[PDB]
């Protein structure tokens, strides 16, 4: 279990504000962990300065959401040969 | 195509109210179409034409919905001996 909540089966809904920093909780149980950020289906995310920002003890930071993150955002983590996927389904507030 | 949307991969968001009415449109391209209301992973609703009520051109009508009805609601109908399904994640505000 690389992820504290693990949403795999089901996603989780998450609220969003355009304009609003939005955070996707998927923070890991240890430090070791290297995590994916993806909008389904087509993109991946990546850390970048002040817009994505990864603290592995809160999960993805997005410094302002725009309508572009309203959808399914998944974290994936590998593990021991294994993936993990947790689905956060974002709408607006 | 027995559902006019069909939402597989990522569920359609519904907004719910506890003790109010709530919509599951599911509806389909014949009123022949026989649908199976499921709320994963292991129930099946049953419509009664009164609580909870079946309408092919809207989908299912719960007249006074539950937290037991938060969660992943699934649509099913089988067609020319195959099934097809379209999903549904309820969501309190
Ligand atoms: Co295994
Ligand atoms: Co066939
Ligand atoms: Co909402």
């Amino acid at each position: 279990r690389p992820f504290v909540e693990m949403y795999s089966e089901i996603p989780e809904i998450i609220h969003m504000t355009e304009g609003r920093e939005l955070v996707i909780p998927c923070r890991v149980t240890s430090p070791n962990i290297t995590v994916t950020l993806k909008k389904f289906p087509l993109d991946t995310l990546i850390p970048d300065g002040k817009r994505i920002i990864w603290d592995s003890r809160k999960g993805f930071i997005i410094s302002n959401a725009t309508y572009k993150e309203i959808g399914l955002l998944t974290c994936e983590a590998t593990v021991n040969g294994h993936l993990y996927k947790t689905n956060y389904l974002t709408h607006r507030q």
